[PDB]
């Protein structure tokens, strides 16, 4: 539809949460203009006002996005935290650009997969038990 998803390079899209890809899914052809005109005066936390201020029901959706990604860092070691930060800054800086029309550069995702496979086991498992919709 509007957003595009599908044109995302395998290796990304493996590293979407799902909340993510419903909010994708769920942007109208009216939609995607208002995050357009508001991802392109940056490079979600502060997005979410300025995008509420042009259309609250967008706003509501995308706060809803970042309090679904919350819950997946609960309970997690200080590796395997530092590891899911890296993961959510290339899923959000990927959407942005998806958004905006920048080109796609999946680089930081085969880097976040070589980074997994580093991982302690235990952290391993702990990362897929909060994030058992990923393909780490």
């Amino acid at each position: 539809g509007a957003m595009s998803v599908a044109s995302l390079p395998e290796c990304v899209k493996n590293f979407f949460p799902t909340e993510q890809l419903e909010f994708s899914s769920s942007i109208t052809a009216d939609e995607k203009p208002v995050l357009h005109e508001v991802f392109q005066k940056h490079s979600c936390g502060e997005m979410i006002d300025e995008v509420s201020k042009k259309h609250p029901e967008l706003g509501k959706r995308l706060a809803t996005v970042l309090e679904g990604n919350k819950k997946r860092l609960d309970g997690l070691s200080p590796a395997a935290v530092e590891y899911a930060k890296k993961l959510i800054h290339m899923v959000t800086t990927t959407l942005c650009s998806l958004t905006v029309g920048k080109p796609i550069d999946d680089a930081d995702a085969k880097r976040l997969h070589q980074e997994f496979q580093s991982l302690s086991s235990e952290d391993q498992a702990a990362l897929r038990k909060n994030n058992p919709d990923i393909k780490f």
